[PDB]
Order: C-alpha cells, then sequence, then structure tokens
C-alpha cells in the first residue's frame, strides 16, 4: 500500500502560475511521495501591493512565512466584524503576518493576504488532505471566492469561482442587487489570476497608534526569530516546536510544527518521528540527509539544498548534518503534538536502556556501552 | 476519487420490498454520489397497527419521521428494564415519536418502531457508513432479531435473522427452552418480512397519566414544528438546526441535522457548507437548486420535487429558492457542529472582507461594494 | 459547620411583592437549611399580559414551570439577532415555554418572559448560589435592565436598574440619544415593578406557520409529560430524569433535575442521593416524607404538602409516601449527572450484597435475607 | 486563616473504639493539622473472621492495606449482580484485597470489607472532606447501611443505621417484607457495633480456579511490592507513585498517592509540594523529618516513628532522612496527578538555573554552583 | 459576606520594600475590594542588571510587563535542561519577555527574571489567591528560594528562604556538598533581599543568532502592541483579548485577561461582565468610571489614573469614558473564557430585545425603541 515507498528524493515545485501580481508555485500531490504522507504543498510569492483573492480549501493548512511581511484577512462566519471606523467601512479582524509566522488556516475558513511591505512577499502552504476534516476525497483544492483563478492543484479535468456557478439572475435577487453587479461577482471577465495588483495604496481599518473568545482565536505564532527556541547550543543550532502547548487551534487540526535553524555542520541527532510525518522545506543551506525504512535501507541519502522540499516518513530513521552556511527549514508535522524519540545524545533511547543490554545487543564492552550513552551534550542539535 | 464527481440529480428511492404491514423504499448507496458524502437512506412506511421487527446496522443514523405518530423502542444492554407493570411483563423504556422529530440510533443498537396512530407512519432514515462507528465496510447491513425479512440494501450476494445462524439445539440450551420455540426465534417459517400486522392493539407498559444518567439518554429533539425554528423571518423562510448544542448523542457520533420550511419562493441564502456533507430530503414542495463545486461548475442545477433526495458536497456551493407552494425539506449532516458560511446576506462572507479588498477584487465601485454587502435583510433565509 | 443542621420543615414562601401584572414569591435563602444546599427559590406568577422585565444573576437557575404558557428571550451577547422582519424589527432567538418545562439560563445572562396563554404563568426557580460560576458570595442577587424593580432577596440594606447607576448625560452620550431617554431607560419614575402589563398585545417577530451551534444551544427540556418518564409502572408512579446525557447545558453547569408524579400512595423507594442534594418542590398531593443522618436521626418526619418546599441533603436517608391524590414534584439537583442510590428494589443495594453477609450484618435466616433482596418489583417507585 | 498554622508534630492515632471483631483508631480532624489540608484518617483493625459492616461517607478515601488479606465488597447503584451461582446467592464483584493495596471508594459508595485471612488485617483510611465531592461540611461521616455502630469521627452530638430512621412500619411495606424482618435491618437491638465476628467461615461467590465497562471498573492498584517501584536505587530506597496515569478513577477524584521505602539512613531528597499536601503515614522504621513554611522556619523539626501520622503542607519544602531500620511510609496527595519539585538531586531545581544565577544568588564560585549542580545521584532518594 | 460590599476605590500600592537593585510594591489583599474578587497584586520595578531571585507562590499568577525589556527563567520539574554550551553550563528554556507582554506563571512554579535591558523593567503581578490551584488559605505568598528577602504579602507574623530552614549539616549531605556552601544557600548573612544587583554582565546561555511538547510549553503572549488587537475603530480605542483560544496555559487555570488603550475620550460601551471579576490596572491616562451593582447604587463613580488599581466585581455593570491622553489598562479577569455582555452598541443587550418589549419596558416610542438600538456603531469603544 501507500508507503512501501522505495526510493526517496528532494525537490522544488513542479509548477508554476503566473499572476497579475505575483505566482504560485505547486508541488504534484500524487508522487508516493506527498501521498503516503497525506499532505500537499505549494509556495506563494505575492509581488509589492499584491493581494492574494480570497479563497478556502477542503484541507487545513499551515502557512509557514519564508520572508516578507504583510496582512492576513480570515473570515469566520458568524461573527461580528469588530474592525470599523468611528461615528462605511467594517470588516472581521485583521491580522499582521511576518517572516518566521506559521498560520493556521481552519479547512473551509475563507483568507485573503496582502502584501503591504516592500519585498515580495513569500510562505509555504502545507494542506493535510488526509486531514479526517477533509470529507471530499484525498485531492486537495481551492475554492475562490472572487476573481478568474487558474486551477492550482485541480489541473483542468484531473475555471471559475463559485459565485460564478449561480445562476445569475437569482444570485443578484439573493445578494438584492441589479445583475451587473453579480455579473461581476462571476468574474468571468476577469483575466488576472489569484493575486491582484492594486489601485495604489489598499486601505481599510488598520490599527497602528464581543465574541472576546471564539471569534478572536489566535491564527498564528512566530517560530522563526531565535528568541524563542526551545532547544539551543551555541555552536550547533537552535530548535523551535510549535504544537497544542504553544497554539490552541493546532489541538483541533492534529498539527504540529517545527522551525530549525543548524550552524556551521551542525548535526540534528538522528532520530525516528513517533506519531507524525515530517514534511521539511529547507529555508536556506546545505545539509546531508539519510532517511531509513523497517530494513535499514536508506530510502533517501543525498545533501537537500534551499528551496527543496522533502519528507521523512513516520517512524523512520532520521540524521542530519549541516552544511558550511547551515541548515534553516520549516517541518509540518502530521498530528497534535508530534514527537520524537532520538537515538543519540543526552535523551536518547539509548541511554534508556541499562548497561548490560546495551551489550549484550551490540556485543561491545561494558567500557564502550557507557560511551555510547554519554559520550555526548545535549540530545537533539549536537555540535561537529 | 471518491468526489470528484461530475454530474448531479435527486431522485426518489430506487427500490422498495413489500411486508405485511407496509413497505421500505432504499436508494442505491452505490451512486458516485451516495457514496461521496459515506451516507445511505430509505423510506420505511408502516401501515396502523405496523410493527417494525427489532434491528441494528453497523451505521448510526439519524431518523426524520415525515408523518404519523407511534412508538420506538431501543434497547441498551447492561441496562435495567425500568418500564414494568406492578405487584408479568417488563421492558426498557418507551419512546413516543412524531412528525418532525429526528431520532438518533448509534451503531449496533437494537430498535423496533410501531405504529400506534391513525395514518400511516412514514420516515426517512440516513444511514452515516463512513461513520468512524463502523469498522465493517462501506456497505450498510441491517442485522433482524427477528422474523425472515428481506435483505434491504445488501441485495441477495452483492435471508434470515442472527438467531437462525445457530445451531437450533445449542441456542434451546443457551436460551434454557425447548427446541420447538428456539425454532422460533430462527423463524424460517416466517413469511412476513421487517413490518408485521399485530393481533389486533399493541399493549405494553405504556404510561399516559436506576441510571436515571446513561440507560435513559435523549435519542430525540422535535426540529419540525415552527416554534423551534433557530433562524426566522416571516416572508423567507425558517431554519432549525440540530447539534450537540442541542441534543448530547449527536457528539457521540459527529453528526447533526436541519430542517427548514421556505415560503413563497424564498431564498436559502447562497453558501457552503464547512465542514460537512449535506444530504437533502425534500419533505414537500418546490425549489430550484444549484451546487458548484471548485472550478465553478454547477455540477447540479435542477427544480428538487417532493420525495427527492439530493446531495451537497462539503464545501461545494449552494444556492436555493422555494417554488409557489414553498420548499420543505430535512438535512443530515456528517459532522458533529456542522455549520455553513453564507455568501450573501447580514451575516455573510463579504460583510466580513473590508471595502476596498472587495472593490479590487471584483473591479467595482467603493460603491457597489457597499451595496454587495448591506443590501440585505438576515443572512440565511431572504425574502424575494 | 454549614449542614450539622438539626431540625427540618418543609414550607411555602416566606415573603411576596406585587407587581403591575403578577407577584413574586421568594424562600429565605438564610435558613440553615437552604444554605447548606447552596440553593435559593422564588415562585413568579405572571398575569396574563404581563412581561418579566430582562434581568440575570450571578447564579445558575433552573426553572420549572408550574403551568401556563409564554415566551422565554434570551441574550447572549456577541450574537447575532436571527429572528428579524424581512425586506424595522429584528430581535434574539425567543423561545415558547410551558408547563412541565425546565429552563436553563447561565449565571450572568439575561432574560425576559412573556404571558402569552390565558392563565396564570406560574413557575418556581431554583439558584445554586454555591456554583462555581457565582464568585461574588453566598448572597443570590437579581441586576435588572430596566424598570424600578423591588429587591426580592437583597432585601434593602441585607432601588433601581444598573442603568440607573450611570451618570444620565454619559449613558446617553454612550448610547447616542438625548438625555431625556437614558433617564428612563434609568426609570426613576417607573412605578411597576420587576412584571409588567402590556398594552394590548405584544407582537414581535414569532413564527408560526449564522451560529447555528453556540448562539441556538438548547435552554430548555420538557419533563412533566408523563409520555417522558424514564422510570414507570402503572399502579406506582412515573419518574423522569433530566441531566447532561439529555440536555447538553447541564454539562457546563453541574446541575441536574427531576420531575415525578407518583400514584395513590405509592412509594419512592427508600433511597439516598449520592453526590447531589435534593431541594423539592411539591407541585401537588401529600406525601408522608422521611430523611435521616448519619445517626439514623429523622432529621425531617412530616407530610409535605403542595406548594411547598423541602431538603435532602447529600447522602442523608429519604423515604416516601404519596396520599390519596397522589404526589407531583420538581426536584432540583446541585450536581451534574446527579444519582441516587436505593436500598429497597429491583437494583437496591441490599441486592448487591451476597447472602450470607446480609444474613451475618442483620443476624437473619439465610431465607429472610432472600426475602430483603427479591421480594419486590422495579426498585424506585414502589406500588403499596 | 486555615494554614498560617504555627506548630507540628507528627502522632498516633487519638481514639479508639472496640468492637466484636477488631476495632477502629481515628485521628481527631480538628486539629489546625488535618483541617489546613481537609483530610481526616482512622486506622482499622479486622481480627481473622471479622466483618465490617456496609458503609458510605460524603467524603471519597483511599485505603492503604498496611497488611493482610481479605475481600473488598463494593456497590455501585444501577449495576447488574455479576457474581453469584450457576443454574440462590448472587451479588455485585468482590475484590481480593491485600498489604500494599491502595483502594479507592468514591464518596456516596457503599462498601464492607471481610478479613479472609490469617492474621489481623490492617489499614489505614484517608478522607478528603474538601474534596468537591463533598457537599456536606468540613465534618466527615460514616453512613451505616447496617448494625448498631458506634460514631468514629461525629461525636455523639459534634446512634443507628439509616434503615433505623424510617417508620418500621413503612419500610417493611417498601421492602415487601414482615415489620419483624424490618426491625431487624435497623438493628436497635444489635450490641457489636461496625466490625462483625461471622458464624464459622464467611461464604459466597467466591472465584478461585453486560458492564464490562463502569460497573466493573478498577478500585485498587498495589503500590507496597518493591517490583513496582517507579524510582529507585540499591543504597537509597524505593519510590511508587499512584495517579492518573495509573489508577482511572483517581481522574475523577483529583486524589494521588505515594508509598515509598528507604533504605538504611537514605534520603528523601529536599523537595516542596508542588499542587497538593501530603498527608504521611509511617508504616515503619525511623526519620528525621523538617518542614519549612514561606518564612524558613521550620513549621515541623523531629523524628516521625511507626503508626504515627505526620503533614506536608502545600509548597512547604521537607527534608527526611531515614533511620537504621530504614522508612517505610505511605502518603496521601489532595490532588490529582500530584507532583514534587526537588531542590538537591539530578533533576533538582537548582540543576535548572544558569550556572552564574546560581553564583550571583549565592554569592559563590562559579565552581561551587557547580558543585551544588552536578554533585549528585539521582533527585528523590539519595544515598548517605 | 464577602462582595455585599459597600465602597470601592482605585489606589495605588499601600507598600513598598527597597531590594539592592529595585523594589517591589504590594496592594493590601485584605481590602473588602481585592477578597471579594480573589486577588492579589504588586508592582515589581526592576533596575538594570537586576535579577529577581527565584521563587514560587501557592497562587498562579498573570503578569502584565509595564515597560521594559528582559529574560524571565521558569522551572518546570522533571524537564530536561534542553539550553546548553556545546561540546560547563546547561539551563531549562530561558524567554525574553517585554512591554506588552503578558506571562503566565502556575501555583508551586519556580521563576526569575532579570532586566537584560536599559531601561527600568516594571511589572504589575496579579494572584488568583481563590484559584482552586491553592489549596493554603485567602493569604498569598512566595517561597523564595534564594537569599534572604523582606516579607512581600505575609507581613512578619501576619524572613529567609525555604532551604534556611533545613538542618544545614543534613542538606549539605543531601546535596552532598560541604557545610560552608549549603549555609550558603539558606542565606543568613544576605542582605539584599529579593531583586539582586549582578556582577556586570550576567550571561549565561543565551539564543541570538526532548519535551518538544509539555516542557516546552508557551508561557507569554504579548498583548500590548496596537498590530494585534482584537476590536478596533480609529477615533475610539483597541481592545485586545487573551483567553484559551489564544494562550493554552489559561485553560488550566480558568485565567483570562485583556489590554486595552482608548483614544481621546472615548467610551468603553456600558457592560457587565459576565462570569468573571475585572481588576484593572491604569497604565496611563484618566477615565471617568462608575460601576453598579444589583441595586443601581454606583458602588464606584471616581476618576481613575495612572498607577492606580481598581475593581470590577462579576455582573456589575460598568461605564468608562477616557480623559484627554486616552486610557491604557490591563485588566486580570478571575475566570477561564471570560466575557462581557455589553448594553449599548452594535452587540448590546438592547439590540437583542425585540421592538415592543423594548417599548414597553422603557415606557417609549416604537421609534425611541428603534434608537436605542441602532443608534450606534460597534459595541465595544465607542467614540464621543
Amino acid at each position: 500500500n501507500q508507503c512501501q515507498l522505495n526510493q526517496l528524493q528532494a525537490r522544488e515545485p513542479d509548477n508554476r502560475i503566473q499572476a497579475e501580481a505575483g505566482q504560485i508555485e505547486t508541488w504534484n500531490f500524487n508522487q508516493g511521495d506527498f501521498q503516503c504522507a497525506g499532505v500537499a504543498a505549494s509556495r506563494i510569492t505575492i509581488q509589492r501591493n499584491g493581494l492574494h483573492l480570497p479563497s478556502y480549501s477542503n484541507a487545513p493548512q499551515l502557512i509557514y512565512i519564508v520572508q516578507g511581511r504583510g496582512v492576513l484577512g480570515a473570515v469566520f462566519s458568524g461573527c461580528p466584524e469588530t474592525f470599523e471606523e468611528s461615528q462605511l467601512d467594517r470588516h472581521q479582524k485583521t491580522r499582521r503576518i511576518r517572516e518566521g509566522d506559521v498560520v493556521a488556516i481552519p479547512a473551509g475558513v475563507a483568507y485573503w493576504s496582502y502584501n503591504d511591505g516592500d519585498q515580495e512577499l513569500v510562505a509555504v502552504n502545507l494542506f493535510h488532505v488526509s486531514s479526517d476534516h477533509n470529507q471530499l476525497d484525498q485531492n486537495p483544492r481551492k475554492f475562490y471566492l472572487a476573481g478568474n483563478p487558474e486551477n492550482e492543484f485541480n489541473q483542468q479535468g484531473q475555471g471559475n469561482n463559485v459565485f460564478s456557478g449561480f445562476n445569475t439572475q437569482l444570485l443578484a435577487q439573493a445578494l438584492n442587487v441589479n445583475e451587473e453587479t453579480a455579473r461581476n461577482l462571476q468574474g468571468q471577465n476577469d483575466n488576472r489570476n489569484q493575486i491582484i495588483q492594486v489601485r495604489g495604496n489598499l486601505d481599510f481599518v488598520q490599527p497602528p497608534r464581543l465574541e472576546e473568545t471564539f471569534c478572536s482565536l489566535r491564527l498564528k505564532e512566530n517560530i522563526g526569530n531565535p528568541e524563542r527556541a526551545d532547544i539551543f547550543s551555541p555552536r550547533a543550532g537552535r530548535i523551535s516546536t510549535l504544537n497544542s502547548h504553544n497554539l490552541p487551534i493546532l489541538r483541533f487540526l492534529r498539527l504540529s510544527a517545527e522551525r530549525g535553524f543548524f550552524y556551521r555542520n551542525g548535526i540534528y541527532s538522528p532520530h525516528w518521528n513517533v506519531n507524525a510525518h515530517s514534511v521539511v522545506y529547507v529555508i536556506r543551506g546545505n545539509a546531508r540527509v539519510q532517511v531509513v525504512n523497517e530494513n535499514g535501507d536508506a530510502i533517501l541519502d543525498q545533501e537537500v539544498q534551499q528551496g527543496q522540499l522533502f519528507i521523512v516518513p513516520q517512524n523512520h530513521g532520521v540524521i542530519q548534518q549541516a552544511g558550511n552556511q547551515g541548515f534553516e527549514y520549516f517541518a509540518f508535522k502530521t498530528e497534535e503534538n508530534a514527537f520524537i524519540n532520538t537515538l543519540a545524545g543526552r535523551t536518547s533511547f539509548l541511554r534508556a536502556l541499562p548497561d548490560e543490554v546495551l551489550a549484550n545487543a551490540y556485543q561491545i564492552s561494558r567500557e564502550q556501552a557507557r560511551q555510547l550513552k554519554y559520550n555526548r551534550q545535549e540530545t537533539i542539535a549536537l555540535s561537529s
């Protein structure tokens, strides 16, 4: 079945589609690779003044912002628009997003982004198409609510928004507005695609200078900056973990993530994901990576590079050593409080087995066993 | 896979089987239609004095009573028979069921109904064959505990009750009762099928005129009568929603429902199911319906009629306008607190996006946008 | 301290206050009685066309409707007004209440009732002043949002609404409306008290003929009618239980109730509340009642009568036998899924102990023990 | 108020009451000591062939069996009996209890014990009178269902069973058995008290040689034998912890315990209970103990001895060193997964603070700090 | 009892105690004021290079950082030190804290802070002494683990650390280090108090440039910056809410908070806390505030100023209008997802009541009612 996969390899996005203000690059979600993990990925790049048209997909997704700064508007139906002009324009809460930020967008929730900044806004998007939250099918989809976009995953048969599917007249009556308006929602005459170029400066109710509960839930946490590292050692690297104990939404979404940075040839201690698949995106730098399966065979043994995406199947063993430039990456893990069990370090599996059992298992000195055990610093992020 | 379905259409039951006292009509659970939603449906009609023989299925089911009234007997193993004659006959709690009632029967739970009333008792039954509570397979089944019924779904190969599967002698010993009686549990000589005709009036411990906890959980709620609507507008229609916040069992069953009534050509605001599939049953009246998918294509654009059953896949857009007689329907939704996100009304998605983003997306007047937003009454159930 | 109470006695309300359209009767919440259980009670009577001005208390309360028919309007802040006129008047969901209905009103939630019916609408109100939901103090309070009511519990020092506490001018500015009306609202010149007489017929958006989730939670269940009994025996009586397995709100409120009806001298089997206090209201009929404490002393041994209110402290033993007219009552229990352990019946404590342990403890025949065990019908509700 | 207690001291029980077969010793629950922790304790001793009459208390209790063996019969109302002569005598599940066993008895649950063994059955019982499960008052109580026992806590005013509280005639009618048998139950003529001597051998449905769920929940776990230690070091001692992760009932009971054994002058590393009070019972051996409060003052600095009971208030610091005979004890902790934070060892607080912060706080060598951190073996249970 | 409080007033801290590097100011926790809400507050000010000695209290607390920057070290027992030097110094996770940050410190958890910055680090601390997490008594306490501090709350009788309570010799043995170093911990010769001045620069394993789960839980969220507002309107103010939907730890702690900023005389719409007490700390600016109780009496009607602390009891009505300089404040709310019900605005209670009920209650025009309802902008934060 699914994961008895034979060969693994890290790659860049297999596609690309241009839009008036930027492009979207996608990774084929068909490869024995992705499928096995039940994940789908794309890399959005929004040019300055770019507005990613509002959309929503049958799959929940975690969004790691690679670089840029910018605004994200999420829509939660049945909630009050809390941002409004005074004494007009009123809309739901606006969220400032930036490099290192991880954003969570539940399935069926519509959102729109906008590159308010000065540089290209870039972010990879990870969809959990096998999430219990998707009842459609193994295929990821993006239902647009505006414009006439080009299919991103859903490749022509495998366009238009959902409004365009209705009987223009009826819609208009529903909305209670002349057919012209609606001729317009449907955007059959819109030739721009997903991301748009805006008339000068985009402007709304920004705030520099009830449902205090549900409607105002947190959708993001920044795990990019060093100050927020959970694991760390000066000449090795730093690891930041993100889960239910960190961001509430992850609990209802059974999803966690990680963002690490390994220094001049450091080592991400040999470990094996316990309860989850680990889809990785090399943010910057080299890293020799070996992934082994049940039969000790290295299902993957190459040097992953910046811009590539690779996968560490659940329970498989994974070793990693940074290049000279170090290793920066983002990991999307397919389970709630996802965790790893390391087998080389201060919290290694080996250090948990009694002495003689170590020996008797490897046919080694009572001494050598000790060496295997206590010949190290901190498990996870070991220095050369 | 499953839901990349191409054409959709609303239909009446594809089968039917006669019984001494009434009949059962089923909808083929094979259609790319049903399958995708993981649902199955049948429509039971019990003639006065009719007793639906006790049974149970691998799938949980919600039962909406179309018309009639009568008694439903559920059996919860390990519970005490709390209804008994005094100072004999004693059985487990009896439930009066009636038009508009929605009944929840967990998988593996045996139940029997009886038309105590004066008119034909009619109800459609919705089975969630893809519920995590079913570990058999995509196929729905009904295990009978009495009589010699005809297969309802399970079509001859794709009869008898489970008792009839045992070694009569052994069974008898187990029950501790002569072979002749036991032979009879197995009803090989019973030629009546599922619903029976009773000897005159059926009598038990009825009540006109411990486990106070578990054994006495609520199995039904009536969402038919107007007084219990949750959403409502005089010249549009009234919507009643049913979920965990309403009936406890739905929590453990990840299932919710809806029963609506739209008046003289009213409009069920264009919306999209967020976290669930919506299987609909036209209780009475016309309604033009349009369902669209990821590619703006109207996977279904027809006028649904009374007696028909149609499906609105998760995340698909759905508009609906009542006929002259209005529209009465029952919806079975494949998730716990299932909800919708409307895109035309007082709680529409549009009213959530800031002004300029509306314009920039549809290339429209700062005014027109406002029109799109505030040119309406209550979202959900809009008037002509 | 608290429950080492000595003498118990059932009584009628100790007060009363008249209103333009009806009165409210209260039971002193100071008696060593109430206090011990952490409960408070009042009995509202609304004359036809009576409107109980909107209010809210620091304590959650369960409301059992003794007789009448009418409308209850609850307000959940942050929710959308889903009941509105079409194509004006718009308000939050309206709920019909009627005899036998039990209504749950969380602490801090404002509500208003109205006697739409033809007869006096009567209901007793049970407040759990020791609920973890009240952080004020052992004293129950009612914050009014309209009119100039008389203190119901809070006896002058131990009037006006909360609006009347603000600086009229400021209030007006906040509301953005001329001082002349903020005065009003305030209501210093209103001489009617809590329940009002309405101008002819009160009309709103009634419905004969989103937040489908939270905002539309169930607030009531009718445990009065016989058809909904959970325990029942023809010549004894019928018991209906109400808890988390029946009504979701009770879970978040750790509160359950019970409504019984015992026929011509029947017996509510000798039992002891396990995890809760049981405050009882005699809806109609006689009943000899005996309550015993840790020292086998009958802390209460009298014949409770209609209109009275009496208390059965947690763990105490309580026997009960109906009069000739029977016994109808409403019980308010201070815990979630509250239950009882009976010591005389088909589910008695005695029937759980082995034979010899029964004998050796009561110094009785191996036979007599059997008699104690199996000389009965259904535990709970025994016949003479 | 409550815990600003000044002086502490470990003591033996304070009372005692004889009864036919065995005796019960109690510790005054009034001392500023107990009260503060909301606990109460007694030490039951049952002579061979002794049967502790069935009873139940408003407080949940954990029972550590000091030594012996025997049978414990708990009664769960509404449950089927399932122990029982085959095709008579039938009763609810019987539990074999033995030295080192910890038994959990929820409040309001009736139980009876019987010394089946050859030696005196001894156990201390810890009641959590401040448990949210007791709504009576700070006073612990024991409602007897048989015999004419003497008050154990509830000292005459501060006897008989609850049956003895009813109108003999009425009771009899309820039970449906002649007045003669009834007056039995009430036992006014029973002069034996709590624990009884049985007619030769006691004998039921023992088993040497549905509700598979609730009715069969686990009520005990043995944390006495060494093989089940959770923390351990050869020349120090062994600690066994008991909580939600070990026994399900503790979850619903917010209660955990501990059973330790310290060898020839070993040290229970200086620690402070984080989320709970720790009531200790010296099973055997000496141990110098010091307990300190917020002001560094040793609220208790003595040598606790076998049979004594002492208390470690929440958050207070506690050091302990075994005598020459070692130290065996049982700890009752007032919270769910109760835990401790040690400040001297391999998991000490100190080892968690960075070096310089250690120095700067104690004004010590960068070296000395290291000494404080890494000059040890395993935290908890340190060797001399 | 507790909250039948008569007079309310906002004040500055009632005490102060100097330390080598900064001071701590406390508010008397005895005032009928605080007690009623079960809260305690102090204001710590740490001079540059100041190290607040590690401590822990029986009460959980939320810490709002008023200004400054700095490092907070929390210690979770049984967790691995994940921050360590490579290929020595190793300590548990260090957290960078800053102005606007809200930090959560569970009861019984030790922590230490350090002013790494250039300006005085200042923060108010709110203790929930009535939290179910405190089993000692209504009195807040701070158990120090280093130095010889002065009592902060616990006023001499109503000093030293817990180490100082042990028998120096024994402690030493436990720690396994010469008596000289031990006495050193106890710090009887330390004359500095809580906050210390450090030797030049303090410096550990900082990171600029397993238990990925529990041990790495989030303890802070910044609700100070404008970008993170949940409610907002340009000429009124901005409100930011913080609860379980934002920070995980608040769930296990039943605590939420708020940080608002009202512009040139804006209005915090008249509302009433539904399920919580609201303790407020004026960060900067004026604000007229009126708090009314059950009897419409304004238990508090003054102009609160910067540095003051005032209290809004649960269910009481509260209006607020900013000065000319605006109003900045931090609110500590005594419940989990704490929420308010407003009575003037777009989400007001009034807008939920039908028209005629509004009229009939205030004796006003069908029109005036409409005015009361729809004569506004966004509920919460209204503009002049």
